[PDB]
């Protein structure tokens, strides 16, 4: 099908390119629906990243970020674990041949029948954070191994008083406690530090946290052996905190805390770190009105915060059009605004940027759309989700090839 | 009660006596010694059928064309095109849809002011005939790929940030289509939904004749006048449609009397729908917090802000979750707040409330979910969309065919 059809990337040929291409292919076709490239190629650059940057620490995919088939199955042959948060993604990675010794069921208050499922597919290890979680899983999956999630502050996130997942150090000993008394294997720590981390000193805090916990597991009997690290790292180099600076202080702190010798297993979840800059997303200009302020813009693209945008509101992204063609600096620019292809006046993409005057049928392009794009996508109005084109270099697959041997 | 082949087109008996919230009953006692206990709608048809007898007595003049945007469920359109209604239809596979049930095209009005060009092509492709607009570029895009469209212009009223032409802005394109030799036959509004002022309509309705009669001076026959939607779906709201309608009806006698030959049609989605779906979520997972005591809690039930609560970030709905049982007088209440089956932190259905204290297998019930709240679900983290249930009674069947007559 379209989802496992993979194009090859011929030598000296991006993914920018192959855009161009398939924009002037489709020049006076008339179906310019918006679509996908993703170039797995990324993927594979990422991973080798990884593998350099945190030789330690094994990665896990958070599926949720992009659960596209192709993804999956290429970081499969890659290797890497994988982080599944209910029923439908363990379906999904297990379809695709991965063994459960390579899933995690990271979901901290999980369904008492997806609980089961998990037991029934040999997903041994499993999150916890509070007493309700250890009597459903004492209930649903007796022999699991279970890894107690740690709270961590974040200062950007806009609620700080209510946190949906993480026990405290002080809960986290009663936790350890009421495990030891139902019999209950606690395998490890984990926490999460949240995409929008500023100073990643605060990967430190949760190391150093994370270690208290184990001292904690050793006083009450448990042979605790993994740390999990969670995700948040940055996908894409557009950030002003780039992934080496955070694997840079995250290394000493993990030979610190968790030294080789230990015993301990150090993984990860990464989601957004692995699929972010793979995709780029291009649209179709569908409609155009002009403003009479001086003249500004208002266009109409056939993508919305409905469609793949809706990380403006759930995951509060920030998203700057791409011209296909570069414009000229003495190319006058307008104050526009951009819009998506729903009725509800809510559908807006960009409130107010510079651009020079575009018509129907021009195309905008969107690098960095692989995480929480696709994967939180909706048909309302009865819009199509955009066709992805996968993309795929011989000597990227050269490189798959060599990890799986 | 459990469906049988194709859920969309399985309809279930509603017993002399029994509404809604009995089958709710029903169906959480049958589930009650088993761990499979998905969030599940009850949608009673026979509330949508209820609504279109109401419309018809309090508009007598407006033909209501449904919203399909609102809720796409095929069996909702079925009954309303069985009841005779209209349709407004914002995209291509809405018109698939409704077309596939067997509606001919004079009953389908394409309500989208800025609509892709391929999407106008599949219009005039399918008979599609009549079209709304707004803009200058729209009437260059119909007279390229749907010359004989009848066009409805949509005008701004105090949704009017994206969509809506200025009386001035409406003479100009009035000209320009005669320029274009297309034929422009009404004007269509929409006041927004849930309206807090109803003379706003009245103001609408001025501005409307005011273009019918622009018309007049440049050769155009304007006969449609198109109310648009925002009425409220439920009693639950302090703006009445009742109210709203005896508003309406003496605007519409002075501005477009009847002898005059217009014909009135209305887009009411969430006026149909709204009060006929009920959820059933189930309570999944449960925290108990201590306030330095004060016992306040967390409820994690089994659908979300990605799910069916999308309508708390899109629709700006405020849900009001209701216990199965109604509570003893004196039973104790405490602070609780509900969250989300997925692991983003903002998966939060409701910050803070006066609730019981409940365990996990007990089910809260959320009424008037049945507007912009499915039609807008994803499957962000794997959670499926939830099963619904339809339900019709005898009488109800019997008025419907009463309508179909
Ligand atoms: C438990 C857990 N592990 C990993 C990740 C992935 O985070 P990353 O930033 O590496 O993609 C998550 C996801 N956390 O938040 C996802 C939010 C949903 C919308 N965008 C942010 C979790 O929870
Ligand atoms: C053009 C048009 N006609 C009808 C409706 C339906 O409005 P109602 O309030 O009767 O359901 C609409 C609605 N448009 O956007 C609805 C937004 C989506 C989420 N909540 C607001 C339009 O546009």
């Amino acid at each position: 099908n379209e989802e496992f059809d993979c194009h090859f990337l011929d030598e000296g040929f991006t993914a920018k390119d192959i855009l161009d291409q398939k924009i002037n292919e489709v020049s006076s076709s008339d179906d310019k629906d918006a679509f996908y490239v993703a170039d797995l190629g990324d993927i594979l650059k990422k991973h080798l990243r990884w593998l350099k940057a945190l030789p330690r620490v094994t990665p896990f995919y958070a599926v949720k970020c992009n659960d596209s088939k192709a993804i999956v199955k290429t970081l499969a042959a890659t290797g890497t674990g994988f982080d599944c948060a209910s029923k439908t993604e363990i379906q999904l990675v297990q379809s695709l041949g991965v063994p459960p010794e390579r899933i995690i069921y990271a979901n901290p208050c999980k369904q008492v029948s997806q609980i089961k499922y998990a037991a029934n597919n040999g997903v041994q290890m499993m999150t916890f954070d509070s007493e309700v979680e250890l009597m459903k899983v004492a209930r649903a999956h007796p022999k699991a191994k279970l890894v107690l999630r740690i709270a961590t502050d974040d200062s950007k996130a806009v609620c700080r008083l209510s946190v949906k997942f993480g026990a405290t150090l002080r809960t986290s000993r009663l936790l350890l406690e009421r495990a030891k008394e139902l019999n209950i294997d606690v395998v490890g720590v984990s926490f999460h530090v949240g995409s929008g981390c500023t100073d990643p000193e605060t990967f430190v805090q949760a190391i150093s946290d994370a270690r208290c916990v184990f001292d904690m597991g050793a006083e009450v009997g448990f042979s605790m052996y993994l740390l999990d690290i969670g995700g948040g790292f940055p996908g894409s180099e557009d950030v002003k905190l780039k992934f080496e600076e955070i694997t840079g202080v995250i290394n000493p702190a993990l030979d610190k805390y968790f030294p080789s010798d230990s015993g301990v297993r150090i993984i990860a979840e990464p989601g957004r770190y692995y699929v972010a800059s793979a995709f780029t997303l291009a649209v179709n200009i569908i409609a155009k009105k002009i403003v009479l302020k001086e003249q500004t813009f208002m266009y109409y693209v056939n993508d919305g915060v409905y469609g793949s945008f809706n990380c403006i509101l759930y995951d509060h992204a920030h998203v700057k059009p791409l011209l296909q063609k570069r414009p000229k600096p003495d190319e006058k620019y307008y104050s526009s605004s951009i819009w998506g292809p729903t009725c509800d006046g809510l559908d807006r993409i960009v409130e107010r940027c510079d651009l020079p005057e575009m018509h129907v049928g021009d195309w905008m392009l969107f690098e960095n759309m692989g995480a929480y794009t696709v994967a939180a996508a909706s048909t309302f109005n009865g819009f199509q989700r955009p066709t992805i084109y996968y993309v795929m270099s011989g000597p990227a697959w050269q490189l798959m090839q060599q990890f799986q041997n």
